[PDB]
Protein backbone atom coordinates (compact mmCIF):
# COMPACT_ATOMS: atom_id res chain seq x y z
CA UNK A 1 0.00 0.00 0.00
CA UNK A 2 1.53 3.70 -0.89
CA UNK A 3 -0.25 5.15 2.21
CA UNK A 4 -1.17 3.92 5.71
CA UNK A 5 -4.17 4.09 6.33
CA UNK A 6 -5.52 4.37 10.22
CA UNK A 7 -8.86 4.69 11.95
CA UNK A 8 -8.25 8.41 11.63
CA UNK A 9 -6.25 8.73 9.05
CA UNK A 10 -4.34 8.21 6.17
CA UNK A 11 -0.85 8.98 6.20
CA UNK A 12 0.68 9.77 1.90
CA UNK A 13 3.28 7.94 3.06
CA UNK A 14 3.85 3.87 2.75
CA UNK A 15 4.99 2.04 6.01
CA UNK A 16 6.88 -0.99 4.54
CA UNK A 17 9.58 0.61 7.34
CA UNK A 18 7.33 0.67 10.10
CA UNK A 19 8.71 4.55 10.26
CA UNK A 20 4.94 6.00 9.87
CA UNK A 21 2.96 6.89 13.14
CA UNK A 22 -0.18 8.78 13.55
CA UNK A 23 -0.48 12.45 13.01
CA UNK A 24 -2.44 12.77 16.23
CA UNK A 25 0.46 11.47 18.41
CA UNK A 26 4.01 11.97 17.09
CA UNK A 27 6.18 14.49 14.69
CA UNK A 28 5.78 13.62 10.79
CA UNK A 29 9.13 14.50 10.59
CA UNK A 30 9.86 11.12 8.54
CA UNK A 31 7.44 12.65 5.48
CA UNK A 32 9.71 15.61 5.17
CA UNK A 33 12.85 17.29 7.18
CA UNK A 34 11.99 19.25 10.29
CA UNK A 35 12.55 23.04 8.72
CA UNK A 36 10.15 22.89 6.09
CA UNK A 37 7.74 22.41 9.23
CA UNK A 38 9.56 25.52 10.77
CA UNK A 39 8.64 27.39 7.25
CA UNK A 40 4.77 25.99 7.29
CA UNK A 41 5.10 27.66 11.00
CA UNK A 42 6.71 30.49 9.81
CA UNK A 43 4.51 31.04 7.38
CA UNK A 44 1.24 30.21 9.35
CA UNK A 45 2.35 33.23 12.15
CA UNK A 46 2.57 35.70 9.58
CA UNK A 47 -0.21 34.51 8.18
CA UNK A 48 -1.75 35.39 11.58
CA UNK A 49 0.02 38.09 12.28
CA UNK A 50 -1.57 39.79 8.93
CA UNK A 51 -5.10 38.55 8.36
CA UNK A 52 -5.73 39.17 11.95
CA UNK A 53 -5.15 43.33 11.72
CA UNK A 54 -6.21 43.45 7.81
CA UNK A 55 -9.23 41.71 9.24
CA UNK A 56 -10.07 43.19 12.33
CA UNK A 57 -9.53 46.66 10.97
CA UNK A 58 -12.09 46.05 8.19
CA UNK A 59 -14.43 44.91 10.57
CA UNK A 60 -13.56 48.19 12.69
CA UNK A 61 -13.81 50.53 10.19
CA UNK A 62 -16.90 49.22 8.67
CA UNK A 63 -19.07 49.57 11.53
CA UNK A 64 -17.60 52.85 13.57
CA UNK A 65 -18.02 54.46 9.95
CA UNK A 66 -22.27 54.46 10.11
CA UNK A 67 -22.73 55.19 5.90
CA UNK A 68 -21.22 51.92 4.98
CA UNK A 69 -24.08 49.97 4.56
CA UNK A 70 -24.74 49.35 0.96
CA UNK A 71 -24.71 45.53 0.50
CA UNK A 72 -21.53 45.20 -0.45
CA UNK A 73 -20.17 46.55 2.69
CA UNK A 74 -22.26 44.24 4.26
CA UNK A 75 -20.73 41.29 2.69
CA UNK A 76 -17.23 42.58 3.74
CA UNK A 77 -17.66 43.37 7.18
CA UNK A 78 -19.13 39.80 7.09
CA UNK A 79 -16.20 38.37 5.58
CA UNK A 80 -13.95 40.21 7.81
CA UNK A 81 -15.21 38.03 10.39
CA UNK A 82 -15.39 34.45 8.73
CA UNK A 83 -11.47 35.76 8.55
CA UNK A 84 -10.95 36.85 12.26
CA UNK A 85 -12.49 33.02 12.66
CA UNK A 86 -10.11 31.29 10.55
CA UNK A 87 -7.11 33.14 12.31
CA UNK A 88 -8.23 32.40 15.23
CA UNK A 89 -10.98 29.55 14.73
CA UNK A 90 -8.08 27.26 12.75
CA UNK A 91 -5.11 29.28 11.88
CA UNK A 92 -4.42 28.99 15.53
CA UNK A 93 -4.31 24.98 15.39
CA UNK A 94 -3.12 24.91 12.38
CA UNK A 95 0.47 27.13 13.35
CA UNK A 96 0.88 25.07 16.90
CA UNK A 97 0.41 21.84 14.63
CA UNK A 98 3.04 23.12 12.23
CA UNK A 99 5.25 23.92 15.17
CA UNK A 100 5.36 20.77 17.02
CA UNK A 101 5.14 18.31 14.25
CA UNK A 102 1.61 16.74 14.10
CA UNK A 103 -1.96 17.28 15.02
CA UNK A 104 -1.23 17.25 18.88
CA UNK A 105 -4.62 17.98 20.08
CA UNK A 106 -5.68 14.79 18.05
CA UNK A 107 -8.80 15.63 15.89
CA UNK A 108 -10.22 18.23 17.67
CA UNK A 109 -7.34 20.60 17.05
CA UNK A 110 -7.83 18.58 13.44
CA UNK A 111 -11.36 19.71 13.75
CA UNK A 112 -10.85 23.37 14.63
CA UNK A 113 -7.84 23.40 12.04
CA UNK A 114 -10.59 22.19 8.87
CA UNK A 115 -13.44 23.17 10.32
CA UNK A 116 -12.51 27.05 10.31
CA UNK A 117 -11.31 27.04 7.27
CA UNK A 118 -13.88 25.56 5.30
CA UNK A 119 -16.40 27.35 7.19
CA UNK A 120 -14.17 30.66 6.12
CA UNK A 121 -13.85 29.71 2.54
CA UNK A 122 -17.31 28.78 2.08
CA UNK A 123 -18.59 31.65 3.48
CA UNK A 124 -16.74 33.42 0.72
CA UNK A 125 -17.41 31.55 -2.09
CA UNK A 126 -21.75 32.08 -1.14
CA UNK A 127 -20.73 35.52 -0.63
CA UNK A 128 -19.91 35.93 -3.85
CA UNK A 129 -23.24 34.49 -4.90
CA UNK A 130 -24.77 37.24 -2.80
CA UNK A 131 -22.88 39.86 -4.73
CA UNK A 132 -22.83 38.64 -8.23
CA UNK A 133 -27.44 38.77 -7.37
CA UNK A 134 -26.98 42.19 -5.84
CA UNK A 135 -24.72 43.16 -8.62
CA UNK A 136 -27.55 41.95 -11.13
CA UNK A 137 -29.76 43.60 -9.81
CA UNK A 138 -27.97 47.25 -10.11
CA UNK A 139 -26.62 46.95 -13.03
CA UNK A 140 -29.22 44.72 -15.47
CA UNK A 141 -31.55 46.08 -12.61
CA UNK A 142 -34.95 43.86 -13.17
CA UNK A 143 -37.75 45.82 -11.32
CA UNK A 144 -38.61 49.40 -12.96
CA UNK A 145 -38.05 50.41 -8.97
CA UNK A 146 -35.73 48.41 -6.61
CA UNK A 147 -32.43 48.95 -4.52
CA UNK A 148 -31.18 46.35 -1.59
CA UNK A 149 -32.27 47.63 2.12
CA UNK A 150 -29.93 46.85 4.69
CA UNK A 151 -32.73 44.65 5.27
CA UNK A 152 -31.67 42.60 2.06
CA UNK A 153 -28.59 42.75 2.64
CA UNK A 154 -28.26 41.23 6.58
CA UNK A 155 -30.37 38.13 4.40
CA UNK A 156 -27.70 37.06 2.18
CA UNK A 157 -25.19 37.45 4.99
CA UNK A 158 -27.46 35.48 6.96
CA UNK A 159 -27.48 33.25 4.13
CA UNK A 160 -23.77 32.29 3.52
CA UNK A 161 -23.90 31.52 6.85
CA UNK A 162 -26.62 28.75 6.34
CA UNK A 163 -24.77 27.24 3.30
CA UNK A 164 -21.06 27.76 4.72
CA UNK A 165 -22.65 25.81 7.26
CA UNK A 166 -23.86 22.62 5.28
CA UNK A 167 -21.20 22.23 3.96
CA UNK A 168 -18.23 22.77 7.08
CA UNK A 169 -20.78 21.65 9.64
CA UNK A 170 -21.82 18.00 8.61
CA UNK A 171 -18.18 16.82 9.01
CA UNK A 172 -18.15 17.57 12.64
CA UNK A 173 -21.46 15.46 13.01
CA UNK A 174 -20.94 11.74 10.95
CA UNK A 175 -20.66 12.53 7.43
CA UNK A 176 -17.56 12.94 6.18
CA UNK A 177 -14.90 14.26 8.15
CA UNK A 178 -11.86 16.02 8.89
CA UNK A 179 -8.34 14.37 8.51
CA UNK A 180 -5.35 15.64 8.41
CA UNK A 181 -3.18 16.11 5.09
CA UNK A 182 0.25 16.67 3.66
CA UNK A 183 2.91 17.34 6.29
CA UNK A 184 -0.17 16.64 7.98
CA UNK A 185 -0.53 19.95 10.01
CA UNK A 186 -3.51 21.36 8.33
CA UNK A 187 -7.03 19.37 8.40
CA UNK A 188 -9.10 18.53 5.45
CA UNK A 189 -12.24 16.65 4.06
CA UNK A 190 -12.17 12.80 3.67
CA UNK A 191 -11.02 11.86 -0.09
CA UNK A 192 -9.00 9.26 0.93
CA UNK A 193 -10.74 6.76 2.26
CA UNK A 194 -13.90 5.63 1.43
CA UNK A 195 -14.77 4.67 5.00
CA UNK A 196 -18.66 4.05 4.43
CA UNK A 197 -18.71 4.38 8.21
CA UNK A 198 -19.19 8.15 7.92
CA UNK A 199 -20.15 8.59 3.81
CA UNK A 200 -17.27 10.49 3.12
CA UNK A 201 -17.98 9.19 -0.74
CA UNK A 202 -21.40 10.35 -0.64
CA UNK A 203 -20.43 14.35 1.13
CA UNK A 204 -17.58 15.08 -1.39
CA UNK A 205 -19.89 15.03 -4.18
CA UNK A 206 -22.62 16.94 -2.07
CA UNK A 207 -19.80 19.24 -1.05
CA UNK A 208 -18.29 19.50 -5.06
CA UNK A 209 -21.80 20.07 -6.28
CA UNK A 210 -23.56 21.74 -4.14
CA UNK A 211 -21.01 23.85 -2.89
CA UNK A 212 -18.84 24.32 -5.41
CA UNK A 213 -19.82 23.57 -9.21
CA UNK A 214 -23.23 25.00 -8.58
CA UNK A 215 -22.22 28.61 -6.89
CA UNK A 216 -19.73 28.53 -9.65
CA UNK A 217 -22.31 27.93 -12.75
CA UNK A 218 -24.42 30.95 -10.76
CA UNK A 219 -21.72 33.50 -10.34
CA UNK A 220 -20.45 32.34 -14.18
CA UNK A 221 -23.99 32.97 -15.61
CA UNK A 222 -24.73 35.69 -14.07
CA UNK A 223 -21.83 37.04 -15.43
CA UNK A 224 -22.81 36.74 -18.87
CA UNK A 225 -25.66 38.66 -18.61
CA UNK A 226 -23.87 41.55 -17.28
CA UNK A 227 -21.79 41.08 -20.31
CA UNK A 228 -23.51 44.02 -22.10
CA UNK A 229 -24.84 46.64 -19.96
CA UNK A 230 -21.31 47.16 -17.50
CA UNK A 231 -18.77 46.14 -20.11
CA UNK A 232 -15.58 45.43 -18.57
CA UNK A 233 -12.95 48.61 -17.92
CA UNK A 234 -12.71 51.20 -15.65
CA UNK A 235 -10.84 54.29 -14.78
CA UNK A 236 -26.37 59.03 -14.11
CA UNK A 237 -22.67 59.50 -13.21
CA UNK A 238 -23.77 57.50 -10.36
CA UNK A 239 -23.19 54.65 -12.70
CA UNK A 240 -19.25 54.56 -12.59
CA UNK A 241 -19.76 54.00 -9.33
CA UNK A 242 -21.85 50.70 -9.41
CA UNK A 243 -19.68 50.03 -12.93
CA UNK A 244 -17.14 49.71 -10.70
CA UNK A 245 -18.05 48.25 -7.53
CA UNK A 246 -18.64 45.44 -10.08
CA UNK A 247 -15.00 45.83 -11.24
CA UNK A 248 -13.95 44.67 -7.99
CA UNK A 249 -17.25 41.81 -7.02
CA UNK A 250 -15.15 40.33 -10.58
CA UNK A 251 -11.58 40.54 -9.08
CA UNK A 252 -12.68 38.93 -6.18
CA UNK A 253 -13.82 35.94 -8.08
CA UNK A 254 -10.55 35.56 -9.92
CA UNK A 255 -9.11 35.63 -6.49
CA UNK A 256 -10.89 33.07 -5.03
CA UNK A 257 -10.07 31.25 -7.54
CA UNK A 258 -6.96 31.47 -7.63
CA UNK A 259 -7.19 30.13 -4.32
CA UNK A 260 -9.23 27.33 -4.58
CA UNK A 261 -8.89 26.00 -7.49
CA UNK A 262 -5.43 24.19 -7.29
CA UNK A 263 -6.85 22.95 -3.87
CA UNK A 264 -10.09 21.93 -5.36
CA UNK A 265 -8.24 20.17 -8.28
CA UNK A 266 -5.74 18.49 -6.19
CA UNK A 267 -8.85 17.46 -3.78
CA UNK A 268 -10.62 16.20 -6.65
CA UNK A 269 -7.51 14.25 -7.81
CA UNK A 270 -7.76 12.82 -4.88
CA UNK A 271 -11.01 11.25 -4.98
CA UNK A 272 -10.89 10.01 -8.03
CA UNK A 273 -7.11 8.18 -7.41
CA UNK A 274 -7.48 7.15 -3.83
CA UNK A 275 -5.07 4.89 -2.69
CA UNK A 276 -2.66 6.17 -5.82
CA UNK A 277 0.96 7.19 -5.10
CA UNK A 278 1.22 10.84 -4.07
CA UNK A 279 3.52 12.57 -1.17
CA UNK A 280 3.01 14.49 1.38
CA UNK A 281 4.18 17.43 -0.20
CA UNK A 282 1.17 17.24 -2.86
CA UNK A 283 -1.63 18.89 -0.76
CA UNK A 284 0.79 20.62 1.58
CA UNK A 285 0.81 23.58 -1.02
CA UNK A 286 -2.61 24.13 -2.52
CA UNK A 287 -3.55 23.76 0.79
CA UNK A 288 -1.70 26.02 2.76
CA UNK A 289 -1.82 28.63 -0.14
CA UNK A 290 -5.16 28.86 0.38
CA UNK A 291 -5.00 29.70 3.76
CA UNK A 292 -4.75 33.11 2.36
CA UNK A 293 -8.01 32.98 1.64
CA UNK A 294 -8.41 34.97 5.42
CA UNK A 295 -6.90 38.07 4.17
CA UNK A 296 -6.81 38.80 0.88
CA UNK A 297 -10.64 40.14 0.51
CA UNK A 298 -10.21 42.99 2.96
CA UNK A 299 -6.84 44.22 0.40
CA UNK A 300 -8.44 43.73 -2.41
CA UNK A 301 -11.59 46.24 -0.73
CA UNK A 302 -9.14 48.51 0.69
CA UNK A 303 -7.52 49.28 -3.01
CA UNK A 304 -10.67 49.23 -5.26
CA UNK A 305 -13.10 51.03 -3.04
CA UNK A 306 -11.91 54.44 -2.64
CA UNK A 307 -15.08 54.92 -0.54
CA UNK A 308 -13.93 52.11 1.75
CA UNK A 309 -10.27 53.10 1.76
CA UNK A 310 -10.52 56.81 2.98
CA UNK A 311 -12.93 56.29 5.68
CA UNK A 312 -10.15 53.24 6.50
CA UNK A 313 -7.83 56.34 6.61
CA UNK A 314 -10.08 58.63 7.94
CA UNK A 315 -10.67 56.04 11.59
CA UNK A 316 -6.57 55.58 10.95
CA UNK A 317 -5.81 59.28 11.26
CA UNK A 318 -8.44 59.98 13.84
CA UNK A 319 -9.80 63.24 12.12
CA UNK A 320 -9.16 62.75 8.24
CA UNK A 321 -6.87 64.23 5.46
CA UNK A 322 -7.14 61.25 3.10
CA UNK A 323 -4.86 62.67 0.33
CA UNK A 324 -7.01 60.80 -2.34
CA UNK A 325 -6.99 61.39 -6.31
CA UNK A 326 -16.86 59.62 -4.03
CA UNK A 327 -19.49 60.21 -0.98
CA UNK A 328 -18.69 59.94 3.04
CA UNK A 329 -19.59 58.15 5.63
CA UNK A 330 -17.97 58.10 9.61
CA UNK A 331 -18.91 59.28 13.11
CA UNK A 332 -19.64 62.78 14.57
CA UNK A 333 -18.03 64.26 11.67
CA UNK A 334 -19.91 64.36 8.28
CA UNK A 335 -21.87 61.13 7.96
CA UNK A 336 -25.24 62.72 7.40
CA UNK A 337 -27.80 61.54 5.21
CA UNK A 338 -28.26 63.08 2.04
CA UNK A 339 -31.09 60.96 0.72
CA UNK A 340 -34.35 62.32 -0.67
C1 LIG B 1 3.99 0.92 10.98
O1 LIG B 1 4.44 -0.33 11.49
C2 LIG B 1 4.89 -0.21 12.85
C3 LIG B 1 5.39 -1.58 13.25
O2 LIG B 1 5.45 -2.44 12.12
C4 LIG B 1 3.77 0.33 13.76
O3 LIG B 1 4.33 0.69 15.04
C5 LIG B 1 3.76 0.16 16.19
O4 LIG B 1 2.70 -0.71 15.97
O5 LIG B 1 3.26 1.26 16.97
C6 LIG B 1 2.59 0.83 18.18
C7 LIG B 1 2.06 2.09 18.85
O6 LIG B 1 0.64 2.06 18.98
C8 LIG B 1 3.58 0.10 19.11
O7 LIG B 1 2.83 -0.53 20.17
C9 LIG B 1 2.75 0.13 21.39
O8 LIG B 1 3.30 1.42 21.35
O9 LIG B 1 1.36 0.24 21.72
C10 LIG B 1 1.10 1.02 22.92
C11 LIG B 1 0.51 2.35 22.46
O10 LIG B 1 -0.91 2.34 22.52
C12 LIG B 1 2.36 1.20 23.79
O11 LIG B 1 1.96 1.58 25.10
C13 LIG B 1 3.24 -0.08 23.86
O12 LIG B 1 4.50 0.24 24.44
C14 LIG B 1 3.47 -0.69 22.47
O13 LIG B 1 4.86 -0.77 22.20
C15 LIG B 1 4.40 -0.99 18.38
O14 LIG B 1 5.55 -1.30 19.17
C16 LIG B 1 4.85 -0.58 16.97
N1 LIG B 1 5.20 -1.77 16.20
C17 LIG B 1 6.45 -2.22 16.15
C18 LIG B 1 7.54 -1.25 15.72
O15 LIG B 1 6.73 -3.40 16.40
C19 LIG B 1 3.12 1.58 13.16
O16 LIG B 1 1.96 1.93 13.90
C20 LIG B 1 2.74 1.35 11.71
N2 LIG B 1 2.26 2.58 11.11
C21 LIG B 1 0.97 2.87 11.11
C22 LIG B 1 0.04 1.94 10.34
O17 LIG B 1 0.51 3.85 11.70
C1 LIG C 1 -0.15 2.48 -5.72
O1 LIG C 1 0.23 3.68 -6.40
C2 LIG C 1 0.50 3.47 -7.80
C3 LIG C 1 0.82 4.83 -8.40
O2 LIG C 1 -0.36 5.49 -8.84
C4 LIG C 1 -0.72 2.83 -8.49
O3 LIG C 1 -0.33 2.45 -9.82
C5 LIG C 1 -1.19 2.85 -10.82
O4 LIG C 1 -1.98 3.92 -10.40
O5 LIG C 1 -2.07 1.77 -11.06
C6 LIG C 1 -3.09 2.10 -12.01
C7 LIG C 1 -4.14 1.01 -11.95
O6 LIG C 1 -4.07 0.30 -10.71
C8 LIG C 1 -2.43 2.27 -13.39
O7 LIG C 1 -3.42 2.63 -14.35
C9 LIG C 1 -1.33 3.35 -13.33
O8 LIG C 1 -0.54 3.27 -14.51
C10 LIG C 1 -0.41 3.24 -12.08
N1 LIG C 1 0.28 4.52 -11.85
C11 LIG C 1 1.59 4.64 -12.11
C12 LIG C 1 2.04 5.52 -13.27
O9 LIG C 1 2.44 4.08 -11.41
C13 LIG C 1 -1.26 1.61 -7.73
O10 LIG C 1 -2.49 1.19 -8.29
C14 LIG C 1 -1.48 1.98 -6.27
N2 LIG C 1 -1.95 0.84 -5.51
C15 LIG C 1 -2.91 0.99 -4.60
C16 LIG C 1 -4.34 1.15 -5.10
O11 LIG C 1 -2.67 0.99 -3.38
C1 LIG D 1 -23.29 51.81 -4.19
C2 LIG D 1 -23.02 53.30 -4.24
C3 LIG D 1 -24.31 54.09 -4.24
C4 LIG D 1 -24.75 54.37 -2.82
C5 LIG D 1 -26.16 53.88 -2.57
C6 LIG D 1 -26.18 52.46 -1.98
C7 LIG D 1 -26.22 52.42 -0.44
C8 LIG D 1 -27.35 53.26 0.11
C9 LIG D 1 -26.98 53.96 1.39
O1 LIG D 1 -28.13 54.73 1.74
C10 LIG D 1 -28.14 55.41 3.02
O2 LIG D 1 -27.98 54.44 4.18
C11 LIG D 1 -28.00 55.10 5.54
C12 LIG D 1 -27.81 54.02 6.64
O3 LIG D 1 -26.62 53.25 6.40
C13 LIG D 1 -29.39 55.90 5.73
O4 LIG D 1 -29.44 56.55 7.02
C14 LIG D 1 -29.56 56.96 4.58
O5 LIG D 1 -30.78 57.68 4.72
C15 LIG D 1 -29.51 56.21 3.18
O6 LIG D 1 -29.66 57.14 2.10
C1 LIG E 1 -5.66 39.08 -6.79
C2 LIG E 1 -6.54 38.95 -8.01
C3 LIG E 1 -5.72 39.01 -9.29
C4 LIG E 1 -6.57 39.53 -10.44
C5 LIG E 1 -5.75 40.33 -11.44
C6 LIG E 1 -6.66 40.95 -12.49
C7 LIG E 1 -5.97 42.04 -13.29
C8 LIG E 1 -6.19 41.84 -14.79
C9 LIG E 1 -6.85 43.04 -15.43
O1 LIG E 1 -7.01 42.75 -16.84
C10 LIG E 1 -6.83 43.86 -17.77
O2 LIG E 1 -7.80 45.01 -17.49
C11 LIG E 1 -7.66 46.19 -18.42
C12 LIG E 1 -8.69 47.31 -18.03
O3 LIG E 1 -10.04 46.96 -18.34
C13 LIG E 1 -7.89 45.70 -19.93
O4 LIG E 1 -7.77 46.81 -20.85
C14 LIG E 1 -6.85 44.54 -20.27
O5 LIG E 1 -7.03 44.08 -21.60
C15 LIG E 1 -7.04 43.34 -19.25
O6 LIG E 1 -6.13 42.27 -19.53
C1 LIG F 1 -4.91 42.02 -4.34
C2 LIG F 1 -6.08 42.67 -5.08
C3 LIG F 1 -5.78 44.08 -5.55
C4 LIG F 1 -5.41 44.07 -7.02
C5 LIG F 1 -6.21 45.05 -7.84
C6 LIG F 1 -6.81 44.35 -9.06
C7 LIG F 1 -6.56 45.09 -10.37
C8 LIG F 1 -7.72 45.99 -10.75
C9 LIG F 1 -7.22 47.32 -11.24
O1 LIG F 1 -8.33 48.14 -11.56
C10 LIG F 1 -8.17 49.58 -11.33
O2 LIG F 1 -7.81 49.93 -9.88
C11 LIG F 1 -7.64 51.42 -9.60
C12 LIG F 1 -7.25 51.69 -8.11
O3 LIG F 1 -6.07 52.51 -8.01
C13 LIG F 1 -9.02 52.14 -9.94
O4 LIG F 1 -8.92 53.56 -9.67
C14 LIG F 1 -9.41 51.85 -11.47
O5 LIG F 1 -10.66 52.46 -11.82
C15 LIG F 1 -9.51 50.29 -11.72
O6 LIG F 1 -9.85 50.00 -13.08
C1 LIG G 1 -6.02 24.07 -11.69
C2 LIG G 1 -5.09 23.48 -10.64
C3 LIG G 1 -5.63 22.18 -10.11
C4 LIG G 1 -4.50 21.24 -9.74
C5 LIG G 1 -4.88 19.79 -9.91
C6 LIG G 1 -3.64 18.91 -9.94
C7 LIG G 1 -3.99 17.43 -9.94
C8 LIG G 1 -3.11 16.66 -10.93
C9 LIG G 1 -2.23 15.62 -10.23
O1 LIG G 1 -1.41 14.92 -11.23
C10 LIG G 1 -0.80 13.64 -10.81
O2 LIG G 1 0.15 13.79 -9.60
C11 LIG G 1 0.80 12.52 -9.13
C12 LIG G 1 1.73 12.75 -7.90
O3 LIG G 1 1.88 14.13 -7.56
C13 LIG G 1 1.64 11.91 -10.34
O4 LIG G 1 2.28 10.68 -9.93
C14 LIG G 1 0.70 11.68 -11.61
O5 LIG G 1 1.44 11.13 -12.72
C15 LIG G 1 0.02 13.05 -12.03
O6 LIG G 1 -0.83 12.88 -13.18
C1 LIG H 1 3.45 20.01 -5.72
C2 LIG H 1 4.57 18.99 -5.84
C3 LIG H 1 4.00 17.61 -6.05
C4 LIG H 1 4.91 16.53 -5.47
C5 LIG H 1 4.13 15.50 -4.65
C6 LIG H 1 5.05 14.50 -3.98
C7 LIG H 1 6.05 15.17 -3.08
C8 LIG H 1 6.59 14.20 -2.09
C9 LIG H 1 7.84 14.70 -1.44
O1 LIG H 1 8.22 13.66 -0.53
C10 LIG H 1 9.33 13.88 0.40
O2 LIG H 1 10.64 14.19 -0.33
C11 LIG H 1 11.83 14.40 0.58
C12 LIG H 1 13.10 14.73 -0.26
O3 LIG H 1 13.31 13.78 -1.32
C13 LIG H 1 12.05 13.05 1.45
O4 LIG H 1 13.18 13.20 2.35
C14 LIG H 1 10.73 12.72 2.28
O5 LIG H 1 10.90 11.53 3.06
C15 LIG H 1 9.53 12.56 1.27
O6 LIG H 1 8.32 12.25 1.96
C1 LIG I 1 -5.51 24.39 5.46
C2 LIG I 1 -6.89 23.81 5.57
C3 LIG I 1 -7.80 23.78 4.56
C4 LIG I 1 -7.62 24.45 3.23
C5 LIG I 1 -9.02 22.99 4.87
C6 LIG I 1 -10.25 22.75 4.32
C7 LIG I 1 -10.83 23.27 3.06
C8 LIG I 1 -11.90 22.74 2.42
C9 LIG I 1 -12.68 21.54 2.85
C10 LIG I 1 -12.34 23.40 1.17
C11 LIG I 1 -13.59 23.52 0.58
C12 LIG I 1 -13.70 24.13 -0.80
C13 LIG I 1 -13.61 25.54 -0.90
C14 LIG I 1 -13.39 26.54 0.24
C15 LIG I 1 -13.83 26.25 -2.27
C16 LIG I 1 -14.74 25.44 -3.31
C17 LIG I 1 -15.01 23.92 -2.98
C18 LIG I 1 -13.95 23.31 -2.09
C19 LIG I 1 -14.18 21.85 -1.77
C20 LIG I 1 -12.66 23.25 -2.93
C1 LIG J 1 5.95 37.85 -9.21
C2 LIG J 1 4.93 37.18 -8.49
C3 LIG J 1 4.97 36.64 -7.06
C4 LIG J 1 4.08 35.50 -7.32
C5 LIG J 1 4.37 34.20 -7.20
C6 LIG J 1 4.12 32.98 -7.25
C7 LIG J 1 4.82 31.93 -6.86
C8 LIG J 1 4.05 31.00 -5.86
C9 LIG J 1 3.59 30.64 -4.38
C10 LIG J 1 3.17 29.28 -3.88
C11 LIG J 1 2.81 29.38 -2.39
C12 LIG J 1 2.97 28.05 -1.66
C13 LIG J 1 2.64 28.08 -0.17
C14 LIG J 1 3.64 28.25 0.98
C15 LIG J 1 3.96 26.93 1.71
C16 LIG J 1 4.55 27.41 3.04
C1 LIG K 1 -5.17 59.40 14.95
O1 LIG K 1 -5.01 60.28 14.12
C2 LIG K 1 -3.99 58.46 15.27
C3 LIG K 1 -2.60 59.07 15.01
C4 LIG K 1 -1.82 58.34 13.91
C5 LIG K 1 -0.34 58.73 13.92
C6 LIG K 1 0.54 57.58 13.46
C7 LIG K 1 1.99 57.79 13.85
C8 LIG K 1 2.89 56.68 13.30
C9 LIG K 1 4.05 56.35 14.24
C10 LIG K 1 5.39 56.87 13.73
C11 LIG K 1 6.50 55.87 13.98
C12 LIG K 1 7.80 56.28 13.28
C13 LIG K 1 8.91 55.26 13.50
C14 LIG K 1 9.46 55.35 14.91
C15 LIG K 1 10.52 54.31 15.19
C16 LIG K 1 11.04 54.44 16.62
C1 LIG L 1 -3.27 59.65 9.47
O1 LIG L 1 -3.04 60.16 10.57
C2 LIG L 1 -2.09 59.11 8.65
C3 LIG L 1 -2.04 57.58 8.57
C4 LIG L 1 -0.84 56.99 9.32
C5 LIG L 1 -1.28 56.25 10.58
C6 LIG L 1 -1.77 54.87 10.24
C7 LIG L 1 -0.81 53.82 10.77
C8 LIG L 1 -0.60 52.66 9.77
C9 LIG L 1 -1.74 51.63 9.79
C10 LIG L 1 -1.31 50.27 10.32
C11 LIG L 1 -2.53 49.38 10.49
C12 LIG L 1 -2.60 48.76 11.87
C13 LIG L 1 -4.03 48.76 12.37
C14 LIG L 1 -4.23 47.67 13.40
C15 LIG L 1 -5.67 47.19 13.46
C16 LIG L 1 -5.84 46.09 14.51
HG1 LIG M 1 -22.60 39.03 -11.92
HG1 LIG N 1 -5.36 33.74 -2.75
HG1 LIG O 1 -15.42 57.33 3.77
ZN1 LIG P 1 -13.37 3.90 11.41
ZN1 LIG Q 1 -21.09 25.45 1.62
ZN1 LIG R 1 -13.65 6.54 -3.68
ZN1 LIG S 1 -7.52 58.19 -2.57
Amino acid sequence: MNGTEGPNFYVPFSNKTGVVRSPFEAPQYYLAEPWQFSMLAAYMFLLIMLGFPINFLTLYVTVQHKKLRTPLNYILLNLAVADLFMVFGGFTTTLYTSLHGYFVFGPTGCNLEGFFATLGGEIALWSLVVLAIERYVVVCKPMSNFRFGENHAIMGVAFTWVMALACAAPPLVGWSRYIPEGMQCSCGIDYYTPHEETNNESFVIYMFVVHFIIPLIVIFFCYGQLVFTVKEAAAATTQKAEKEVTRMVIIMVIAFLICWLPYAGVAFYIFTHQGSDFGPIFMTIPAFFAKTSAVYNPVIYIMMNKQFRNCMVTTLCCGKNPLGDSTTVSKTETSQVAPA
